[PDB]
């Protein structure tokens, strides 16, 4: 069988994705943004893949040809309406004689669900795509799917702003209904402010490069905060009050395989994901509960789910949103670690044969250990101090892992930072500007979670200013 | 426009073709051989092409998508049928709209003959390239064409051989008809042992792995050597007794490029390329003339050429063997880096443009200095002594170049040797074995010349054994 991969960022990484597909499966990749593309990502798209095209419209010199080391978001203009993007991918599976097409990207995952109609290929269906991709229609399909409901707004205007503040009372999210990785995601606590802090971020998301082919009702969504209760939910300390669940739509059946406990974020960047959960089987029961609901009720046919939950009072849980594609960072690879599946084949051969996939009858178990998977910011060293609190720039030598951090048996596997000479600006948004990775491994979860928080208060930033 | 390149060994090197590909045309390349592909060329390729497919039979594990750092020649099976590839490069074409189709690597180009003409495009022609590539179909063209003749015979067996020796007399050249490379190329002096020199040669070709596609009238042809009269030619030391000569043929009508003066030769394998050639205009002229006679009297539409010419006695120019296809190493960069002409970029506006391309009228001339691309082998260090004579391997520690070895006011552009740690097996025949590649530039040949001589006689091999 021949699968299409559109291929872009996010999602299962390029590390495992490609490997992983190319094992059982020809690969064919479209790339419609060459400049979203990093040098690691080419190499291995042209390694795994038996065909390659690019969009050749975004190349006009020869330095279009350059492929960055790293890029936190594609910059560059895309300016094709939707029904282009899905012609497109229709001419390159037809070229292809794909018999599935996926991504990882969530940009793209509308305009791919459209061409695998027309095909008659498995997708995640046309409008449910659409519902997975603007949280406002989001927000609609889960009030109706019977887990818990909130009030929301549509907002463009100021006046629509002040409207929802009004009606919603704080505290109040508001956040871009378009996009990820907590891009724009604001909490309003504060009614005095709450206009300016909207002046602000609608100022800010319009500097925000997205391609044509997204669309949306309107720009914002202001919804109720739903409040977390921990220790409703956690036994012990070292966790935070969301968790994410990654599953898989099979003909319109979900497919729950693994929840993740999380860190906590800085603001709403996130920080650390634990593989799998420590919850109890009780705990884990609602969770796969609420996540089916929503998936079904969102309408999704065959695709890879990432559900985002809050923990609330009562063992309530919330949702926060759903995506139609995997988990980022390596949530997905670290699955594999722990349990031994591979996400990433597995979905490739439900988009190729359906419930015939040998999908898992409930979560997995029977873990031999905890993986997390965990990144560092400038503002872990803002909050240590070593980045003095007042800094726009700074010039990265090294980053350092005192020893003694570790509690129990736990373990670290791996470690990378950024390159010494590096250069971050620190006005950025904080999910584009990790600046260490690590690996950890232990039989505890708990004490897996606290080494966590003891790497992250202590690490050690050499940096010219 | 859109030109698909069929990737593979040889000719126009990829660290200059693709990039001068892509400053002006949309390129595809079709990868019909995997496994002939280097881990550079595999970038370069990737880099520089707006889509690129590979033949999907020839991936049976993960390991099959392994890029090596060095080949030599491809080892591997490739066991289509002629008519099969040409139908491969055809439905390719098809795909992507191609406007010309071209290859650096002489094992692809009577297919790809076949090709153009189906498909209504320019190329060699196909009687044409077909003539370019079996030795003896050559050697006809050339003594139908008015160039000096010389008595030739087919062989297969002992006793074709025999034949051939007796009606030819020695010297003899027997030499496979199909290869490159010099790989198996035999000078025959001695009726002692001749008989045993072809059983044994014989044997050796049995075991050079090369596509089904390539086909031709008898393995072996036996001609007349031709024999050099140096000094009939140059005027002062330093070059050998053949040239090559680098043209582009464009609707039938040969234009030449530039000649390049040569090193002399270890047996037959080559060892330095000096662009452009010495000679007086005289000599050129009848260089040019040689080599336009024997490319048009084999037919050649529209292709690049390199022609090889002995440089016989009254200046008599001998062919040896023309190509429809760029010459290797860095001859075709160095026409570049001299003049100023992309020939790479040449041949493809002929393609698609015809005589509108803009061809030289002669010779390039008014070259700013010389440049040497050299070659060092396991034989420099055998003949200086540095390697014992015995020695069957060796695993390579460095490679040295003294100072002082240079004449007047040459320069070394670069200097590249083998890895530290660089495996070699010394039973290897010598062409596949450069272990140093050198680049010379200098106002006066001569000089260039003996620097070359010095470099090769005084280099430093420090070597376990
Ligand atoms: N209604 C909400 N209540 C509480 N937290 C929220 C809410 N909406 C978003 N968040 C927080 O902001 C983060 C990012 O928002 P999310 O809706 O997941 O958008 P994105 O697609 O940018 O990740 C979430 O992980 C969650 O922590
Ligand atoms: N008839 C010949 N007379 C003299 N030298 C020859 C003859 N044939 C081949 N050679 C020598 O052998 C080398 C390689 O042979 P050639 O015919 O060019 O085949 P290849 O395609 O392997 O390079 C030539 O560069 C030339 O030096
Ligand atoms: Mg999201
Ligand atoms: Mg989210
Ligand atoms: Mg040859
Ligand atoms: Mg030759």
């Amino acid at each position: 069988k021949t699968v299409l991969v559109i291929a872009d960022l996010g999602g299962c990484p390029p590390h495992m994705f490609y490997k992983s597909a190319a094992e059982k499966y020809n690969l064919v990749s479209f790339i419609p943004r060459p400049f979203a593309i990093t040098a690691s990502h080419a190499a291995l798209i042209e390694k795994y893949s038996v065909a390659v095209i690019k969009d050749k419209d975004y190349f006009k010199s020869l330095a279009d040809f350059e492929h960055p080391d790293s890029i936190y978001w594609a910059h560059e203009d895309h300016n094709k309406p939707e029904e282009e993007v899905v012609e497109q991918i229709v001419k390159v599976a037809e070229m292809f004689g794909a018999d599935a097409i996926t991504t990882n990207n969530e940009l793209f995952i509308a305009p791919m669900a459209k061409a695998c109609e027309r095909l008659g290929l498995r997708g995640a269906g046309v409008q449910a795509a659409e519902n997975a991709r603007d949280k406002n229609k989001m927000r609609d399909a889960f009030n109706k799917a019977g887990v818990k409901s909130i009030k929301n707004k549509r907002v463009t205007t100021l006046e629509d702003f002040r409207a929802a503040l009004e009606e919603i009372g704080t505290p109040l999210i508001l956040k871009p209904t378009y996009l990820a990785s907590s891009i724009g995601v604001t909490l309003i606590t504060d009614t005095e402010t709450a206009e300016d802090e909207f002046n602000r971020v609608n100022d800010y998301l319009k500097s925000i490069n997205v391609p044509k082919a997204v669309t949306f009702e309107a720009p914002f969504i202001a919804e109720e905060f739903l409040q977390g209760e921990y220790g409703d939910w956690y036994q012990t300390e070292g966790y935070s009050d969301y968790i994410s669940i990654e599953g898989i739509m099979a003909d319109g059946e979900y497919f729950p395989i693994a929840i993740h406990d999380k860190t906590p974020q800085i603001g709403f960047t996130e920080t650390s994901h634990i593989t799998p959960s420590i919850l109890d089987e009780e705990a884990k029961k609602k969770i796969v509960e609420a996540a089916k609901k929503a998936n079904e009720g969102l309408g999704l046919q065959n695709c890879a789910t990432h559900t985002e939950i809050k923990l609330m009072k009562n063992r309530e849980p919330g949702l926060i949103e759903s995506a139609a594609r995997f988990a980022g960072w390596n949530m997905i690879p670290n699955i594999k670690k722990v349990f031994g599946l591979d996400m990433a084949q597995l979905l490739l051969d439900v988009l190729c044969f359906g419930k015939d996939a040998d999908l898992p009858d409930g979560l997995l178990d029977q873990e031999p250990y905890y993986v997390a998977d965990c990144h560092l910011y400038p503002q872990h060293f803002k909050q240590n101090g070593q980045i003095p609190e007042t800094a726009e720039d700074l010039v990265i030598e090294a980053i350092d892992i005192p020893d003694g951090l570790l509690k129990g048996d736990t373990e670290i596997v791996s470690f990378s930072a950024a390159a010494p000479g590096t250069s971050v600006d620190l006005t950025l948004f904080e999910a584009f500007n990790s600046i260490a990775a690590f690996e950890l491994k232990g039989s505890n979860s708990q004490d897996v979670a606290e080494s966590i928080r003891q790497i992250q208060q202590h690490a050690k930033l050499t940096a010219k200013y």
